[PDB]
């Protein structure tokens, strides 16, 4: 598969199998593993990630809206997949023929689905229960019991599991993570109470799977653990083994000259030359996903860390290097080279985010070469797919 | 074409048409238009954005690197592409077999290009000249010279045309733009001395091209203002004619809720309601590029301004609401709603960047619709290409 611009991801799939494979390990044998793939699968490329957890022993899918399903259907992937987001409803038969289940939470969206039902197909769901996150799921005992009643109204709809979420887990102090366990547990005695069997029950998310007891339940979803970051810099000291980060970002060096001294860089002027010096150009910019608020970082060059000079630009950026490098020379601007490293967590800290931002913004435009057994086994150019 | 989460770009044909056709007349009648889609067309959509700018006049298109050239070229369009940022000599063959220019200014690149050429193929380029820009093209007289010389090795290179890049051109103040125009006459006095015609000049971006005299030689490149947005603040009181701008990002209320006083809304609580507050939750979020330093800014909602609360997540976004609207409610991220307007510049201001930065990083994941004469004529929803 070809690209035409010395411009690239590198995602290590044996580091995302080994996360999989230790998080597997770390829990209870009887909980399975959802791999969390939406935004990309964080930037990594949706198919690679989803087919390599699998082997790797998770057993279902996640992703946060129906079109992202439907391009792991498309791959030949049939492991359960549900979306985590809110679905209109009339994504209803389209997720019935695909296979895929839906979070429904709404008696509204019940009475539009029955509205829009086809006939032809049964759709799986998950109840969402909002136990302190805010953003979507049922919160009260009254709105359960109203939903409930309407489900009654759709005999078409199969309840497959139910689930919460928490705001909290990569906080060291657990207060607010506590209120949401003992909220949820309300939800669930309503849920009995009504008569309802949960059947498949699931709450944590990459920080409470890695640090709490009891949390389990039925089954994790695990994200930015499977990519091997840590959900926070303060949890990072508490977790049980070493994550594996599977992602790098590489370019080369596309130019390079000796500009004199005083001269300008890039848009505005905003950077000038102290001395005679070495800038080199490289071929990714803003419409990469590497954003101009990354003007001044370090990148690494032959192993040391140069700073991007002047105005990032939509395709390109420049660097002030100390010596002449060859045209061609590698320039990382996540990973490693030598004994120095930059992480996506060094980038967002520079960039004032967080590095799930950082790498699940990196750009379709970007080609994404995948690595097994130390060797290259797919490339994944989205924009020759157009 | 489907989708089926209700978030959505729109693009309006008819804008960029219309910022064409003004900008076609406002020139001289013998100056050419390149039409600039690098970016995926500054997040409009390559190929549609291509197509109406040639209806509308532009000849020629210009991109970022070779294989957004190829995008166009699979999509059936014939006319005249420029890759501007720098390309590897590995790309020689491909862009001559594809017709496709490329912007070559380095004597190691003729000599890598000559180990790789096909024997058979020739390739189109132009040569730039950085006049002040500080980022690829020839800067000195003796580098020009020994470049010149290298292609007497390389017949099956042949020159296109000849331009330089403005790094100021969007302030009000002109003494760097002059130094650039007049480093970039010397530039062209060596190339004569050299013996070689330029046959096709070009400098100006949208800024120079909308401001100033004798700049246009034969060509002009129009990126951000055939998009109907101005290149800066400082400069949009002095444009010649309205912009109107193509693209507005919208969405819908995916989930409604009345939350009690002191309730947190979502990662890390970084939002407690005041009061008993109506929280709509949309499905857009970072991955779509809508990105964390946006909480706090207000979207419109039934063309009230209102805020966004808590952290964005990567799929989904909260907003405080003054009273309760019906699920499927419109929102708008940028756009018109009633009286009231989001322009990407207000945005990107928020945002601490520039509009540019905004409307390229709209992300794949994201639908676009396409308006002509006020009907739907095409949707691209990439994720379905997979
Ligand atoms: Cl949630
Ligand atoms: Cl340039």
């Amino acid at each position: 598969a070809p690209f035409y611009r010395d411009t690239w991801v590198e995602v290590d799939l044996d580091a995302i199998y080994n996360n999989v494979t230790h998080i597997k390990e770390f829990i209870p044998s009887d909980v399975e593993i959802f791999a969390v793939v939406k935004g990309n699968a964080y930037g990594h490329d949706y198919v690679p990630v989803a087919k390599i957890a699998l082997e790797a022993g998770a057993t279902r899918l996640a992703v946060a809206f129906l079109d992202e399903a439907l391009v792991l259907r498309r791959a030949g992937i049939t492991a359960p997949i549900l979306v985590l987001g809110p679905s209109p409803p009339r994504d209803i038969n389209v997720a019935a023929e695909n296979d895929v289940a839906l979070t429904v939470f709404q008696k509204e969206w019940v009475d539009e689905a029955i509205k829009l039902w086809d006939g032809s197909s049964t759709m799986k769901y998950h109840i969402n229960f909002d136990s302190g996150m805010g953003r979507i799921g049922i919160r009260e005992r009254k709105e359960l019991k109203g939903f409930l009643k309407s489900l009654e109204g759709a005999p078409f709809l199969e309840l497959e599991g139910v689930y919460t979420h928490f705001a909290t887990a990569d906080e060291v102090e657990t207060s607010y993570f506590d209120k949401q366990y003992n909220t949820f547990l309300e939800q669930l005695s309503w849920l009995k109470e009504f008569g309802v069997d949960p059947k498949f029950v699931h709450t944590a998310n990459s920080a409470a799977t890695l640090r709490f007891q009891g949390i389990t339940f039925n089954a994790v979803r695990i994200g930015i653990a499977m990519y091997g970051l840590s959900p926070s810099v303060e949890i990072r000291p508490f977790l049980p083994f070493k994550l594996e980060p599977a992602l790098s970002l590489h370019t080369k060096v596309a130019h390079i000259k000796q500009v004199i001294k005083g001269d300008g860089i890039s848009y505005n002027v905003t950077y000038r030359t102290k001395t005679e010096e070495w800038i080199a150009t490289v071929a990714i910019g803003y419409a990469d996903g590497w954003l101009r608020r990354l003007q001044g970082f370090e990148v690494l060059v032959n192993g040391k860390r140069v700073p991007i000079v002047g105005r990032v630009t939509m395709d390109q950026f420049m660097i002030h290097l100390p010596c002449e490098v060859p045209l061609g020379t590698k320039v990382t601007l996540i990973g490693r080279q030598g004994d120095e490293y930059i992480s996506a967590t060094e980038v967002a800290e520079y960039s004032g985010t967080i590095n799930y931002e950082i790498i699940t913004t990196i750009s379709f435009r970007v080609p994404r070469i995948f690595i097994r057994n130390g060797k290259v086994v797919e490339v994944i150019n989205y924009l020759n797919d157009i």
